[PDB]
């Protein structure tokens, strides 16, 4: 945003605090906390993890913190200079263990990632997008399998499902608008370097 020196898009939820605190440790005078900030200062946007890429890609926010799972499903071109380490989880192919029939339909909230994965494997299967509680699509028979994010597996186990295969690993990532990187290099270059020193698995 033109009214702020820098506008930061953060994901509300489990990864918010670690994202906020590491950016602060990296030298960003973030404001106290959905839009926070004073004219000419550093601003903060409390967004849904899934919306972060859009604000950064469009340049509204020069940088943002977003889960790799979301980036893997984003049809946008984002620069991902730092793996922040926290927010660990994974995208997996999940099915009812008793259901070993051919996979003709897959339910997911990651339609792009799923379609890409199916094509890479030369498979043709319908992809049905759902908003939440993806495991129910498998339990009810809506789909033969689902592609969803897993942490401990408590939810899928409680629903009587199993992870047939781990497809991708995810953690919080720092994304930066490429145009902003060039025009605000003096601030963003050192920030990126510092965040790397402050990040591990």
């Amino acid at each position: 945003m033109r009214r702020f020196a820098l506008t930061v898009a953060l994901p509300k939820g489990r990864m918010f605090r670690e994202a906020y605190e590491v950016l602060k440790r990296a030298g960003l005078d973030l404001p106290e906390v959905l839009l926070h900030g004073k004219e000419g200062g550093v601003a903060l946007l409390e967004l849904r993890n899934k919306d972060v890429p859009i604000y950064v890609d469009l340049g509204i926010a020069e940088i943002g913190v977003v889960g790799k799972d979301v980036l893997l499903d984003s049809g946008r071109d984002l620069f991902e200079p730092v793996d922040l380490g926290f927010g660990a989880c994974r995208l997996s192919l999940i099915r009812r263990p008793g259901d070993t029939g051919p996979i003709r339909r897959v339910a997911t909230k990651y339609p792009n990632f799923t379609a890409r994965l199916l094509k890479e494997r030369g498979w043709a299967a319908d992809v049905v997008e759902l908003s939440g509680n993806i495991e129910l699509a498998a339990v009810t028979g809506l789909a033969d399998a689902v592609v969803d994010v897993v942490q401990t597996g408590a939810t899928l186990r409680a629903a009587g499902l199993v992870e047939v295969e781990v497809l991708a690993h995810s953690t919080a990532r720092l994304v930066v608008n490429r145009q902003a990187l060039k025009l605000k290099r003096a601030v963003l270059k050192p920030l990126i370097q510092r965040l790397r020193e402050l990040s591990g698995s």
